[PDB]
């Protein structure tokens, strides 16, 4: 019943994509090869390295990261900011200017000490989660934010719940904390929105999906509620 219906929401948007929903895993959707393939990250590493760089003392969750008046690829960019506001807004130079204080030796091992995706930085440390090499699964995705929604990355509570806030994206009555991406700067781009529901269960969830030239970002949002409603949200 269930896996009839996720499919065909990413059948009728004429893509290819899974949702992966989690200790046992499940995956839905009409391309569940995807659950098991690795794409960059994009803007779901934002969660990460806010974490890094708010453990390590490399900004605050009240600094104003200033627009030095370059254009950037979004007018909506093109403000001061913090971190919580460039989170919602996917500001990427805001989290490359993050990157660059954390630097690439610490960024290294911090992503190899969660154990985040790949693992592979490369050697660029302000770009790697947008064009690789850092790649990563659906299922690892939904990893993560099991783990992140449980407190269990190896960050302090506090850092945890200080990136938290800057994710939480719906409350009714239950939450739902979330990051999309979307990899414009590979081929295929790739889209993604990871998170989880905080009913006091916790089931954490990644949709993974081709995004096709022209289609709305909103279109991963739409997919994914969808299938949470048909799940029983
Ligand atoms: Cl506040
Ligand atoms: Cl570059
Ligand atoms: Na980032």
């Amino acid at each position: 019943q269930h896996e009839k219906a996720i499919k065909s929401y990413f059948d009728e948007a004429q893509t290819q994509g899974v949702i992966i929903i989690k200790k046992n895993i499940s995956t839905y959707g009409n391309n569940l090869t995807r659950a098991h393939t690795e794409y960059v990250p994009a803007s779901t590493f934002k969660m990460l390295n806010a974490l890094i760089g708010l453990e390590n003392h490399k900004a605050t969750t009240t600094e104003i990261f200033k627009w030095d008046g370059k254009k950037r690829s979004y007018p909506m960019w093109e403000k001061d900011m913090t971190l919580g506001d460039a989170m919602a807004l996917s500001a990427v130079p805001v989290y490359q200017e993050l990157a660059r204080r954390t630097g690439l030796d610490l960024m290294q091992k911090e992503v190899k000490r969660v154990g985040f995706g790949n693992m592979n930085i490369g050697t660029q440390v302000d770009n790697f989660w947008l064009v690789g090499p850092l790649k990563i699964t659906p299922i690892q995705e939904v990893n993560f934010a099991d783990d992140f929604a449980n407190n269990r990355l190896p960050f302090k509570l506090e850092t945890q719940e200080e990136v938290k806030k800057m994710l939480l994206i719906k409350e009714f009555n239950s939450k739902i904390y979330a990051k999309s991406g979307w990899g414009m700067a590979v081929t295929p781009q790739v889209g993604w929105l990871t998170g989880w529901v905080e009913k006091g269960e916790k089931v954490a969830f990644s949709l993974n999906i081709e995004m096709k030239q022209g289609m709305p970002g909103s279109i991963r949002n739409e997919i994914t509620y969808k299938s949470l409603e048909n799940l029983g949200l």
